[PDB]
């Protein structure tokens, strides 16, 4: 154990990295596999949306496996389900993330070029498991090298469904939240991912937040700000017919911007859905001709079958589900 407590076996002199929402997050030593990974400890079961995202997280990336995406090791709990109170997720330990990177680096084209492809790369097998990550955003790719990139972060994370009508329903992380979500267009739709990586390029491209609204009523008024003015929202909320704006040409906001860099960003950032350019055609774009290779893109085996349609449900019984999954982590 020590200060920051946790509970090794079988993992040692571990080292602080921060807090999440839950904890450490702490870089541990493997005694069995000989390397330094890192454990991320769950106090979850005190809430019902917090067990939530960690049996979400858990679900669906033990199912996953992609080179872009980040995977669950192992899982120490306490062997009765009467004693667990906390939940160890172990995880490969990345040097840092996009978000840091951007604090301390402008990156050249060609590094924000692949860092566009692995996204997309592992966007592509997300979405072909017909998965939403919903929260995708510099601090949720993690980083190693140049060449290693992975997606992390699987709490929001939700099964598509474009004809469903899903102050609930929350959140997405407001810089990077399509305008679709803000104007009750309900439906999940795989659009909203490409959305937020729109942002993210747009993001590589300047070190800055393309749209960092106060509320979400200031993101609408920095989204309208950039791509001009385009009535289904029924709040009060409604009085956006405010300061009509003309679109502003991404060449006069990235003048330094690669053209066929430029080009794929107004077509991952279009406000209207059905418009957006979607996962397979943002990797064919002529951006990234250097690297789209379907015979090296990996997709999911099969698209999932519901996440069972889990919302209100009571908190002993997902206490069981979870201890149920992690069951396998066990050494017996
Ligand atoms: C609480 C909850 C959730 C997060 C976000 N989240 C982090 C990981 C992660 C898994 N393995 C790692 N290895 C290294 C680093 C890392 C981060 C920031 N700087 C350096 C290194 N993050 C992770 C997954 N999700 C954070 C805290």
């Amino acid at each position: 154990e020590m200060v920051r407590f946790d509970v090794g076996p079988r993992y040692t002199n571990l080292s602080y990295i921060g807090e999440g929402a839950y904890g450490m997050v702490c870089s541990a030593y493997d005694n069995v596999n000989k390397v330094r990974v890192a454990i991320k400890k769950i106090s979850p079961f005190e809430h019902q949306t917090y067990c939530q995202r960690t049996l979400r997280e858990i679900k669906i990336l033990l199912r996953f496996r992609h080179e872009n995406i980040i995977g669950i090791n192992d899982i120490i709990r306490a062997p009765t389900i009467e004693q667990m109170k906390d939940v160890y997720i172990v995880q490969d330990l990345m040097e840092t993330d996009l978000y840091k990177l951007l604090k301390t680096q402008h990156l050249s084209n060609d590094h924000i070029c692949y860092f566009l492809y692995q996204i997309l790369r592992g966007l592509k097998y997300i979405h072909s498991a017909n998965v939403l990550h919903r929260d995708l955003k510099p601090s949720n790719l993690l980083l190693n090298t140049t060449c290693d990139l992975k997606i992390c972060d699987f709490g929001l994370a939700r099964v598509a469904d474009p004809d469903h009508d899903h102050l609930t329903e929350y959140v997405a992380t407001r810089w990077y939240r399509a305008p679709e979500i803000m104007l009750n267009s309900k439906g999940y739709t795989k659009s909203i991912d490409i959305w937020s990586v729109g942002c993210i390029l747009a993001e590589m491209l300047s070190n800055r937040p393309i749209f960092p609204g106060k509320h979400y009523l200031d993101q609408l008024n920095h989204i309208l700000g950039i791509l001009g003015s385009p009535i289904n929202l029924k709040a009060r909320n409604y009085l956006l017919s405010l300061p009509h704006k003309n679109k502003v040409p991404w060449n006069r906001l990235f003048p330094n911007a690669d053209s066929k860099a430029l080009d794929l960003l107004d077509k991952m950032l279009t406000f209207n859905p059905h418009k957006r350019i979607e996962v397979e055609q943002a990797l064919a774009h002529p951006y990234l001709e250097q690297y789209y290779d379907p015979s090296d893109e990996p997709i999911a085996e099969a698209p999932f079958k519901f996440d069972m349609e889990l919302d209100d449900l009571p908190k002993e019984k997902l206490k069981e589900l979870i201890f149920e999954e992690t069951a396998r982590f066990q050494p017996g």
